[PDB]
């Protein structure tokens, strides 16, 4: 009732260790969560279109246009591994484990609190607050996944990542169906290229209501609600990461001649001419035998267009990649397509006692060697006579299509039935931890934001609002909005993710990568002396493994 | 109690599929209620006569003249479409269902909140909101309908259509008996037609009283209320529309010439001379056999006489007609006579953003082709001479009573014996769903207001009242109305209502009328901008069916 | 609890046919009640005395004076049939049934909310109306009957008569015993005649509080009180009345000659001389036998001096008398002495719109013919001589004492073991349903104030009292009156009253009396326009029964 509270805090973690190295990873997260009444008791349909953008000739990049749902409804959203793990649990993890799977998720909400806001018309201004103990919370879970799949990770919307601050939920929104033209163009295109916002095709038109579509549960005060224990059905993660290209598989070749000292330049000699070497190569018309030309089983990674942008009815879109950029280990400014980018603020990361909108940003370099190298690739005649001339060769520096910035590799694609590839890396703790499969008829082979794909379903979305609490003045029949009293929510959100995972096993005698404290990174894990706290982003695939 | 939830929110509509092609239709409806106290908490006598305006010459139509008991009570009303179905809920049942059966109703009352209103004479007008926790609701369920009944639907009175919308009931009233007499004129009229409120006759005066009748639950903020299954007993209302006239029954003619080629004007023709045919006719003083003459079974529709006002103790009533005006399908502006015509508000439709107190309309134009044209109408001297001349003929055209805008078609009845006829069609959202029989020894064949007809009982009528909120003052036996504390009523109002339906079957080669989204309508089915919304009528008999 | 309510509003009257003709009447009555702390927390010993009034000489009637102890409790007493029965039920019971049975009586409290009142020191004067959820009402039952029966509705004091109208108990005081003398007096008296107040007989004195007779339950805002059901032990109450007096009992003489032709001096005519007739009379020296002088089995009615006032130890009092004045029934403006008026306010009858404290009025005249017309009596010599010559015979129109104004038949005294008589009927709504019978050795034959007398006893009397809410300076050695927070309960009462009746049965050729609706009547029993209500009294003993 009023006075009993219904439910405990809870944010430890807890490693179980089972048996045959197998641990049993629950993560208790507990958050104060606040909630105000929505701006609007009804949905909207609202268009954005920054035309002033795009209008800029070179700009087609910068389309913002789209039309949405803003309901009056907000989304309680734990996906993203901050939420879950402290930066020490991340360590033990990613240094310990081999490869994760996630098992289950449950999250409850309890202690409701409703309050109303008095502002007096006094000439200095004094607002009091007094509990509501009648006014409900409407809570809604779509346990059916009846409503669209909206993961706040892609917005740094989640719940934030310490349990010592209160966090707030996301105003809940959605696509609405539009179609949309933007014709590319360039500085000094002449004219104005096509930019229209096409309205909405009716047989597209999806408007959905939670109240259609969810039971909802109203909690005074003195009520609870829990979601019961979801089972996922996914893979399993991999904490390893893959180093061999195609040039590091199978049987080296055989060095004739050893070198007899200690120093950089003794190399050793394969010993014997390159077109007498016995092998076996897939270029039938050539007796060069090669480590670039010697068969290999299959090929790691492909080569994708990169910073190319499709288009269909709603307008363009960049074209995803797999696998971030090779070189970007060596050469931090070298991050590229694929190397994912994220911002985030001062409830996911960004140093709590900064100021200013300006989010904090890292692009996460995986530590997977499966990318590639645009400049070194080329193309040349099948004719294959070495040294290869000018006009047998296609080389990254040729332009294409008279365009000095533009070469084959922009627009090239190597995928193919031969392709190898790994899955995302979790990114902690910014990263997705789940993701729901398209309901398409042929499904991608991975998604690129989170490393858990949901083949079946996982959990329904948890939505929350204030109920409306009406003056004694309302009228329906008018077209005014409603009058409500300024009422606002503060209620206890704990949830617990449950993984399993392998305890990793030494198969070298070199020691391998671990992550670690350090005189550099130490003020990363511990608050400043006004109470700032921060958390950096962590590498989450350390030790190598291999592809074969 | 004060701080436990006493029901659960529930909009979602169910369609579970039975055996054999019987669809089990679970519609559940909640809604946020608003109540103010009552303005007087004393039962009114009032008497209704706007004299001004009958007094003019050839008004007679525009009488109001009545009396009333005003009641302090208020009415929850949802016997309305709009408040069970949404328009995809609609489409679904009216595109894949041939007939609907009610099955049950039943409805609660729970998270009762009570609040007080104090406004302060502060110079600058001030006012603060507080519960209540010890007053009560003040519910009553008419479960015996010992009351009048007062669907609210005919008055456009329902719950709102919408569930994120707070709705409010209306204030309840029924008719109080008196006499009155209202000679008709017209426009040159002589004199002050007799324009008479006679009173009351006694042996008709019924004073009822929720107090003397009903038994009341007061309800505080901790208390609930529910009615109670109730099951019906109506007869099923079919999905489908009947289009054969009496001209389309049976054996079409043998045609002994078809067409040769395809074009507009290749006609087939009977090939017999018209008194030389065979067949049956009820003309037994011709020899001519035409599709005009020839025996039908019986009689589709009938005629009666339109916009005819009748004359009782209580004054003029519009005489109602089962079925709508013929060629209204093809014109809207031929809309007549027996096509209802609904006006409602921002609650129950109307644009919710638009202003002002005109209200949204609309006609209901039937698919069922059961109608008269009236223009199309004669009558002819028994002798039945070829071509009819002037005197032997009566035409839709000829004067009545010496007046040029009369003619017989309007004072004309062809209902009896062979009259067949079809149920008014649902009229979504704002047809009334079922209506209580007459307690007369002979009863009608069909109600022209709603689909199922209470042969018995249907459900009781369900009161709701602000319990008196007394000052420290109070004088009961003082002349001046009663000190109340400013108090109302949120509660949380949910319906289950369930009904039984048969899946469609596809009869002919063609396919049938369905109701669709596209781009002219597209628009009407979700928020605006601004969070607008509208529901528009939607017809309901769209699939045809043979009559015969 | 506080949310939560404790008992139900009914105000049904229930008729449930038993076999053999006997039903099943249960009265359900509910009342929103109103109660303000008492104006004192103390018991007072106040002295009336209206010396001003009766030391006007032939006032004497006037007199006020008495002695009563005033208590801070408050009485909630429903004897009073307008508190249980609506114009319609009494229709039912006095046109319907023969007999009336009381049967048994019971009632509780619930919803019990008590508030305090704070009006600030504004110069504007503003007051605020507060909860106080943990104060409590005060209920004493006195089932052993231990405090003085004071049944309120001799002084119109009784819970009002609208179930939709909120009302208020009345502040409970009893007699205390004085002694006081008044000479009677005239206009013309020389002197003043001996007119005081002597005081109290200590032998007599009874001073009862109720803390110290009747267990008190202090109820809380979440508490309720019943009383459990009580069963009476009375006769049964006729709702006949009787016509026949002494001149229409027994044989009528044999009319030795019959009207020829009908028209009204046709008369019949005894036809045998009044000395020779033959029969029985109680005058053994007389040899007239006729319809005055015949012998009756007993007298029906009895003669009483009318307006005597008799004193005794507490000073004058008139002369109850059992029945009402003859000839009333012809003439309203001859009812007096022995036909009881009622006066109440709008609690009970008036109409409740009207304005001012002159209370509504009206004299009962009961359809039974018991009573006397004293202007018809005489009294003559025994030796009966006739025609009595004026020495011989006492008229109504001899002076007595020397006063024109006084006969004998103002000192007149037939009561015997002769005299017949019927109970008081029931008057609806203001009479009295039950009283208590004397706690003397010999007990009165009948009541006059109410039809139903409590020969062992009959339900306690019902006491509430606002527990005295404290401020924080109270100091009980102090002289000053206790300082109180300004607390008021509004809390529910309902009562259930079951009576047996019998239906009556039609024994004559001709119909009887019956109460109906009319065109005279008809407004008095709905709402004025305004709400105004009013209850007009009906009678009771319509149908006539034989008496012998």
């Amino acid at each position: 009732g009023v006075g009993i509270s219904t439910g405990t805090f809870n944010n430890q973690t807890e490693f179980k260790f089972l048996e045959n190295g197998w641990v049993y990873i629950t993560a208790n997260s507990s958050r104060l969560v606040h909630l105000n009444m929505p701006e609007s008791e009804n949905y909207r349909r609202v268009v954005v279109n920054n035309l002033d953008k795009t209008a800029v000739n070179g700009n087609m990049a910068l389309d913002d246009t789209h039309a949405e749902i803003v309901t009056p409804w907000s989304l309680v959203d734990a996906n993203a591994w901050g939420v879950w793990f402290n930066p020490g649990d991340w360590q033990l993890i990613v240094n310990t484990m081999s490869e994760l799977h996630l098992v289950s998720f449950e999250q409850e909400i309890f202690n409701v609190v409703l309050k109303t806001v008095s502002e007096s018309a006094t000439q200095p201004p004094t607002k009091v607050y007094n509990n509501d103990l009648t006014a409900s919370l409407m809570v809604a879970l779509d346990s059916n996944n009846t409503m669209p799949f909206t993961p706040a990770a892609m917005r740094s919307e989640t719940l934030g990542f310490y349990p010592w601050k209160p966090t707030i939920p996301t105003p809940w929104r959605y696509y609405f169906q539009w179609d949309r033209t933007l014709i590319p163009s360039h500085t000094g295109t002449s004219g104005t290229p096509t930019n229209i916002y096409h309205g909405t095709d009716p047989d597209d038109v999806q408007f959905y209501t939670i109240e259609n579509s969810v039971p909802v549960h109203l909690l005074r005060t003195g009520d609870e609600f829990a979601t019961g224990t979801f089972f996922f059905d996914c893979k399993p993660c991999r904490l390893t990461h893959t180093w061999q290209t195609n040039r590091a598989l199978g049987l080296p070749p055989f060095l004739n001649s050893l070198p007899q000292s200690e120093g950089g330049t003794n190399f050793g000699y394969i010993g014997v001419q390159q077109d007498k070497r016995r092998g076996v190569t897939q270029m039938g018309n050539t007796n060069y035998i090669t480590e670039a030309t010697i068969m290999r089983p299959a090929e790691v990674g492909y080569s994708a267009p990169y910073y190319s942008f499709e288009a269909s009815t709603q307008g363009p879109f960049k074209t995803p990649i797999a696998a971030g950029r090779g070189g970007a280990q060596t050469d931090e400014n070298q991050a590229a397509d694929g190397d994912p980018r994220y911002a985030f603020g001062r409830q996911h990361g960004q140093k709590t006692t900064t100021t200013g909108e300006t989010p904090e940003r890292f692009t996460y370099i995986a530590h997977q060697d499966t990318g590639r190298y645009p400049e070194g690739d080329w193309i040349q005649n099948i004719n294959f006579n070495l040294p290869v001339t000018d006009d047998n060769v296609l080389l990254p520096t040729d332009p294409i299509g008279g365009k000095t910035g533009i070469n084959y590799t922009n627009i090239f694609n190597t995928y193919g039935p031969l392709t190898a590839l790994n899955n995302v890396p979790p990114v902690y703790p910014n990263g997705q931890i789940w993701d729901k499969e398209f309901d398409t008829d042929l499904k991608p082979r991975l998604h690129v934001n989170a490393p858990f794909v949901c083949q079946n379903n996982c959990p329904g979305q948890l939505f929350v609002k204030v109920a409306p609490n009406l003056t004694n003045q309302y009228d329906p029949d008018a077209s005014a909005n409603m009058s409500r009293i300024v009422t606002y929510s503060d209620f206890w959100w704990k949830g617990k993710l449950v993984f399993k995972a392998k305890l990793r096993a030494s198969h070298t005698w070199n020691p391998i990568q671990q992550m670690s404290i350090n005189v550099d990174n130490q003020f990363n894990y511990v608050p400043s002396n006004i109470g700032g706290m921060k958390i950096v982003y962590e590498k989450s695939q350390l030790a190598p493994r291999k592809l074969y």
